């Protein structure tokens, strides 16, 4: 469908997740509008990054947060592959810093990353499979989002991006039900306990995992887990998704999980990739108390 | 008016702001009485702090403590600009900062400097404009008053220090009786939580608000912020203020704000401050409990 | 007795430690079962701890887990010596670490080793006795499990595992009836208070000693415990254990102590030695509540 | 008077500062009785010095215990200085740690040291008053006595040992009787919160005071504070003592005050001292409950 200032069309991989690409124009005012903000200024002060974020809902006439809002909080979709015309070169790293944080603050705001001392984190690559998991398993806080940004690519051969939504997941219902998926297990990066699995609202599953910081207790915990990441690892329903330079990918944490897919060793090889990761805020009609 | 040891008058810039000058006599006796204690042991028996405090009052036949406590606690008034005849080369530092911890030490007391590890910092300088904000709001205890001194100025154009009295500031009644006013956000430099606005004994807007450690949770948050920001930075009520070699800032935390102003860069630029900052104590009529 | 997989024949200096020995075939079968898991995987993820686990005692027809938990809670046993035919050079350290890894948690887990940051760690020598005493003492958890394996021995004479189960200590008696036995004692590496002696489910004495981080308050305590160190380093039950390269000691922390006896000193000196402690964790049939 | 294995006589400078000296046959059979721990084996295994302890005490036929108690905890006296024949060189330095290690131990039990990781700490020093104050007065925790060992002197002139009892300082009553005798004041190195006065079991003044980490809060503590500080340093009282070398002062840190005198700077200059701090532990018939 077209939109004002964007247009939003379904990914070839899956229904479930669409790729939203700002207009030519979109880009241009956007970048003008915030060229007096460099990056580190949205470091140090963090109301920057949302009004950033302002400035381009506002030049897509304001249609641009609530369809964000509405795609991630859907259950039947929850992932976005985002992109604007005219960014995509290492050399425009600086501005998918800014559209990718104007984009994110629509929604809700980035944690602070302990990589990079930051609200990003930017790495350098320079090959085996990353096993699917869910972000922030180790904090009691919930991570609602994950944001994760191509900015250079070069040499590169594989190294898609892996995602499974639960819900195309044909094991699900096989240990979701077991006992196991509602025991509170230990979390290490102070250690917290929660289950490898919860519900939504609706009561739908929801996962919280990642195989290097659970820590099972002993060998019933164990060997479980050891069943589940073959389960998730061998999954027909994991997407393989190419992200080009100056596209990122925006989803659910919640129901689905990501990871990386091998890619060859080359010696002219450079990857360069940004990420952020933080928790949905936003307005809707529900119910309070007092005045 | 003429007191005893010293001379006040009010600045150029505002009928809020006193120059008080320390007469020669006063600032000769007083560095010949406290030359037996360097800075350094100021530094690490912080009684020394108040008994230099006390000669210096005595030297004004205990007229500058009331006048002091009276001009700072003064919600019309609330700011000093400070310095005593002779005392105005970098060549005299040790001087300076026995002076401003006697004058600061007969109003309350200077916490610790996380990045001096002393009761007081001095910094080198060798150009944007500082945005007007009020010192400590990262901790739960409340700064009650800023001081900063000029140590040293070399080859500086601009540069003055920036003032505004929240009774001068045209937009104070827009945000004051805004609901996120009252809206306790996290600072973070453990994390604090406490409103941008607050009010004195009197139910008048004080502040505490600096644009780099407040930290927005969300799209409502930020926005609003942003727009403070904006507003005070254009306030038409703005003080700028030349602070030369040997005088010092003495400023009531609560209702001013303060910041610096855009300088020129030379290759032959020094500039060279001391701060502390701090909570007031004194003595006044008011009940207690038991004996 | 003659096993699924394995042998299992009583030690030539106690029949309360019994030597296992994986036969050549399962040795071989396990190897090659797990060498799709480097030993740093098993760091990077505990779950694939006790997946080679369960692959062990699958290979011995599922009869290794409940021989080893039987041994190690009998009071009478407690200890094992554990090798497998094939694996006894420096050269094959990383099927050791795994072998170990895979024994160790089929009986329970092993915890967090400070000195390596990993569930294990690896220590080279390159001579006076080690005295006897239980892990574990500074910390509120009990360690159940000591594992101590030989991973290079070369021109060493001398240094065997000394080992003391407390039913064979002459003088138990006399200080676990002393009433300083059950006064509680600071224990530093925060502190933890403990007695040096308890009791087991049946009221058995049991032991949770070190003398480097006793801490004895004051006389009384401190020439008490220099007379019990007296009296174990004395004993007559001390058991004196060669471990060649490729064994390993798994013992009851509890009513087990070790040491280590004096070697020669030799330039062309070298032990290596790898440690696992951990706690028990294993199903029996007892009681709960609710569904 | 005469005891078994020392003698005992008053000081020249005081009657409450008692000289006690160790005879040679005792020296040498002490040294004798525990070589075979050296100060390393102290260091690591505290129960040791209890060990050493016990030694030395039955080598005085039991009466050392009892002397030292007697003496440290009766508030006419609370001092000893202490040496033992034979033992007065920088190269006896580890037999010097031994026979301190030994006497403190059979009245408390020393403390640990922040500036050297141990139980004890040794210092060289290669010229001012350093003030008379209380040990440990920035933790919780009562710090009953002060053990400060000279183990070397080398071209060293004053740098006497100054102390102060209370019942001889002549302006005790003036300051005990001041409501900020009472007043809980701020002590940092987490801070301690303690007045600078309090009263031992029967009523009489004790001190807890140093002018480097009191810190006071206000222009009312500060300045009285400085008074008492002028009070204390300009007392008739106070005692000038030299400490050869291989002499240890042993006090009571609730009713004596320490500092060190001035000495002159010289090229050749060395003087070593080693210090233990710790509380008071032993028995005497008192009451408890349950049995
Ligand atoms: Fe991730
Ligand atoms: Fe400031
Ligand atoms: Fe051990
Ligand atoms: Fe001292």
């Amino acid at each position: 469908q077209d939109y004002s200032g964007f247009t939003l069309t379904p990914s070839a991989q899956s229904p479930r997740l669409l790729e939203l690409t700002f207009t030519e124009q979109t880009t241009k005012q956007f970048l003008e509008q915030v060229a007096e903000w460099p990056v580190q200024a949205l470091e140090y002060k963090s109301f920057l990054r949302f009004r950033v974020a302002k400035i381009l809902d506002d030049l897509c006439a304001n249609q641009l947060q609530p369809l964000l809002l509405k795609t991630l909080l859907n259950r039947a979709e929850g992932a976005l592959l985002i992109n604007a015309v005219g960014v995509d070169d290492v050399k425009q790293a600086d501005e998918m810093v800014k559209l990718a944080t104007a984009v994110a603050h629509l929604i809700g705001r980035s944690n602070f990353d302990a990589m990079s001392g930051q609200y990003y984190a930017r790495f350098v690559v320079k090959h085996r499979v990353m096993e699917l998991h869910n972000d922030g398993t180790y904090v009691e806080e919930i991570t609602d989002y994950v944001l994760m940004m191509k900015i250079d690519e070069q040499n590169m051969q594989g190294g898609n991006s892996l995602l499974l939504h639960l819900d195309d997941w044909e094991h699900l219902d096989n240990y979701f039900r077991h006992p196991l998926a509602r025991r509170p297990m230990r979390f290490a990066a102070k250690d917290v306990f929660h289950p490898v699995f919860d519900v939504d609202q609706q009561g739908r599953p929801v996962m919280r995992y990642i195989d290097q910081f659970v820590q099972p207790k002993d060998f019933e915990e164990g060997v479980w887990l050891s069943e589940l990441s073959d389960a998730i690892e061998t999954s027909k329903g994991i997407l393989s998704v190419p992200v080009p330079v100056g596209k990122f990918l925006l989803i659910n944490n919640l129901f689905w999980l990501h990871g990386r897919d091998r890619f060859t060793p080359h010696p002219d090889l450079r990857r360069e990739l940004m990420r952020q990761r933080g928790y949905f805020a936003y307005a809707s009609n529900h119910y309070q108390t007092h005045q």
